[PDB]
RNA sequence: AAUAACCGGAGAGGGAACCCACU
């Protein structure tokens, strides 16, 4: 059976943690923190798993979707100080992009926070060590029985579905990804596993994203205006992702309206992100790992590292920022710089954290914090999650048997559920954070065969004698190791047992005035006119033969009245030796 | 679902005596 417990993201978001226990292994997808938190509830609960023992005692694997840090950001703390040294999964582009990500968040940690027991840079470089690497469909044997396949997930580069499968039972993991294809990354695509467990995300799940080519369009209208219109413009958006789907669409559109103006990128990761984005072309859909023979798309001709005292420059720009979330907000202070400015604009292309200057902004109100905020703001949503249509989608071409939804609100969680039990009649659950639920298997034992007995029964049920039960018979020879269904005969031979032959022989008494010598005679004759399409053949010797069926007229008994035929028919064709008796209890023709 | 950490972050260490040579 399976045993599927959320440490984190149950009826919620961030911290993503699952634990699949299948066919008697604990394997662990995902580990990461998410923030809000900062008691050390952020990260995933230890307790349950191992309580307070070894961890590799216990688990099997880890693994990896991508590295977004809500998935990739608890590798340090759940790999070095609670020790573990197992085998982590995670493709080339997330093993190369997570260490930037988780180094970064921890000097924020130590600026902001400063938390105590926090790992160490010494300790990030330790847990990266232990990292295998994985790619596209690639089958990893994490041992002789647990094997592993990723698949291009498309949510960030390097996102990847996982398919956890033993024997029979297979249970698809697919994290966050995507089924709309953006302007770098090509959409998530699976095979036809038919798993018996898919956990999936419902971000998104209550929002049926429109258009996606349209809304650019109408991104692009807005800019191209608004640098018309000599004003500025400021992008903020978190360095990783939307970043650089943002730059490439406005690139591409600017190299072919030809304008000149120049546009700013903001430093600090963009000499990571491009540098990663370049070297790892064989992720990035068919238009870039095509277009690449010629040129390079990540080479960018008119996006330039930014200078803060620029920001002051003239005539309009444009100019993307970091972060998204504008808590620290570098973006945030050309925000203020230009605040006052009518004419400028700024697009926020994310949903902003409740509670914070984000929210502030996303409200309409002037007095933001007491400064007032005269740009005009634009809310837009380029965010690359799975909308509904998207998820049913994917659950329709896996065809699985049971759903499990994470990464989301509880309500949505409800509405998606109802829906799909609707539609696809499909089970569905909706564990909240620690609960475990269960799932009963299949676990259809498998065995051999000899070739020949499969050969002659195909033939057999080819010929048009279907629908009428040839009931497949055998005998299952069990060795404990290699169980083996062999045919009667064959077992005979293998076993060295002896073929047992049983007989039968019934005295079928004739009361009749007819003379002996003809009783064979007539027997035969009316065996060939009743029993019709039977091999009945009268031997020289006077016998009669039905099928397999011997009849003869015995010797003459003391009774003149009564004529003695012995029926012998052996126990395969006691069918029809006991038909064949029955028959002629009745008498012969007279 | 994380953000510019000075980014040419530069002061220097004996001295004391003797002889030579230039005005
Ligand atoms: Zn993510
Ligand atoms: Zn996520």
């Amino acid at each position: 059976e399976i045993r599927v417990t959320p440490l984190g993201a149950g009826q919620d978001v961030g911290r993503s943690c699952i634990l699949v226990s299948i066919a008697g292994k604990n394997v662990m997808l995902d580990c990461g923190m998410h923030m809000g938190f900062n008691d050390d509830r952020r990260f995933p609960d230890f307790s349950y798993i191992t309580q307070n023992g070894r961890l590799t005692d216990f688990l099997d694997c880890v693994i990896i979707s991508h590295f977004h840090l809500d998935h990739c950001g608890a590798l340090p703390y759940f790999s070095e100080m609670v020790g573990y040294d197992g085998p982590i999964y995670m493709t080339h582009p997330t093993q190369a992009i997570c260490p930037i990500l988780l180094e970064d968040y921890r000097k924020i940690a130590v600026d902001k926070k400063g938390e105590a027991n926090f790992f160490t840079s010494q300790m990030i470089k330790d847990c990266m060590k232990k990292v295998v690497a994985v790619h596209l469909h690639q089958t990893v044997q994490v041992d002789d029985e647990l094997e592993i396949k990723a698949y291009y997930a498309g949510h960030v580069l390097g996102a990847a579905m996982f398919q956890i499968k033993v024997g029979s039972e297979s249970v698809v993991y697919t994290g966050d990804y995507n089924m709309t294809p953006d302007r770098h990354l090509g959409a998530a695509w699976i095979d036809k596993c038919r798993p018996n467990l898919l956990i999936t995300e419902s971000t998104y799940a209550t929002t049926i994203r429109d258009s996606k080519r349209c809304r650019e369009r109408d991104f692009l209208k807005k800019v191209h205006e608004t640098v018309e219109r000599g004003g500025k413009v400021l992008i903020p958006v978190f360095a990783l992702g939307r970043a650089q789907e943002l730059c490439i669409l406005l690139e591409t559109f600017w190299e072919r309206m030809n304008l000149k103006v120049p546009i700013y990128f903001s430093t600090g990761l963009t000499e990571k992100a491009n540098h990663y984005y370049k070297l790892f072309i064989p992720w990035t859909n068919q238009k870039i790992r095509k277009t690449f023979v010629q040129r390079n798309m990540f080479e960018f001709k008119h996006i330039k590292a930014f200078d803060r005292a620029f920001a002051d420059n003239p005539g309009p720009m444009v100019v993307f920022a970091t972060p998204g979330m504008l808590h620290a907000g570098q973006s945030l202070q050309i925000f203020r710089k230009w605040a006052g400015n009518e004419k400028n604009m700024v697009i926020m292309p994310g949903y902003c954290v409740q509670g914070t200057v984000g929210h502030k902004i996303l409200s309409g109100q002037r007095k933001l914090e007491v400064l007032e905020v005269k740009m005009q703001v634009e809310y837009m949503s380029f965010s690359a999650h799975a909308d509904a249509k998207g998820i049913m989608q994917l659950v329709g071409q896996a065809e699985p048997e049971s759903v499990l939804l994470v990464h989301g609100e509880a309500k949505k969680m409800e509405f998606l559920k109802q829906k799909i039990e609707q539609e696809l009649r499909v089970n569905c659950y909706m564990p909240a954070n620690g609960e475990t639920v269960t799932l009963p298997t299949s676990p259809s034992i498998p065995v051999g065969i000899s070739l020949g007995l499969l050969k002659r029964e195909m033939a057999q049920g080819l010929l048009p004698e279907a629908k009428k039960p040839r009931l497949l018979h055998g005998t299952l020879i069990m060795k404990d190791s290699n169980f083996r269904l062999v045919s009667s005969e064959q077992a005979l031979k293998e076993l060295g047992l002896a073929e047992h032959q049983l007989r039968f022989t019934c005295r079928v008494h004739l009361h009749d005035t007819r003379k002996e010598q003809e009783t064979a005679l007539r027997v035969y004759s009316h065996l060939k006119s009743v029993l019709k399409d039977h091999c009945v053949q009268h031997l020289p010797d006077g016998s009669v033969t039905v099928e397999s069926v011997l009849l003869q007229a015995a010797a003459p008994s003391e009774d003149p009245g009564t004529k003695v035929l012995l029926v012998s028919w052996t126990y395969q064709d006691e069918e029809l030796g006991s038909f064949l008796t029955s028959l002629l209890k009745k008498g012969l023709p007279q």
